[PDB]
């Protein structure tokens, strides 16, 4: 939610909008393939404890990977905070900062 | 949303109750450990960022542990999930594992 927070506080002006359109749609498509791999994860574990309901080889494999796609996540939106604030005009960084530690320091 | 969704989705004789209730607590302890360091995390990230908007050793590690915390708190809901379940009586596991499957299933669509 930190883009969304984001997006609400201190949007894009229209040239902004104009540049940064394909690294925010390549952003949703990563966000996106990390959410599917979560998905599937917990596909996985319905699948193994309809047919062994303990912890298993494969409930810790899927666990693994529910992990991994939680981690991999903070990281890809984490990235793309500062993506998008090289795209910014210099003017707009410092309300941009703002937001982006306020949100931080809240989740502290 | 696992655990709301299992919240009291099934019914407790006392002695289960009894149960469950110590086991949330214990459940409480380790999610409060998680989330301390996940909020630590973030406080080092907001201190970083604040001194110098860019990804440095500081992001780096800070991230780090971010990553480590949510994943932490995805593996420490699914056990106690089977935690939950080791606290009913045998007879009672069945449909509490029928509301899990149904839940990890919608889960994944």
């Amino acid at each position: 939610d930190l883009h969304e927070i984001l997006h609400e506080a201190v949007p894009l002006d229209a040239n902004e909008r104009e540049i940064l359109e394909l690294k925010q749609d390549a952003f949703a498509q990563r966000r996106r393939e990390i959410e599917t791999r979560l998905r599937a994860a917990n596909g996985k574990l319905a699948d193994a404890i309809a047919k062994n309901p303990a912890w298993s080889p494969e409930v810790e494999a899927a666990t693994q990977e529910v992990e991994r796609a939680a981690g991999d996540l903070q990281r890809a939106t984490l990235v793309h905070v500062f993506e998008m604030r090289a795209g910014l005009k210099p003017e707009h960084r410092p309300a941009y900062d703002r937001v982006l530690i306020d949100a931080l320091r809240r989740g502290s």
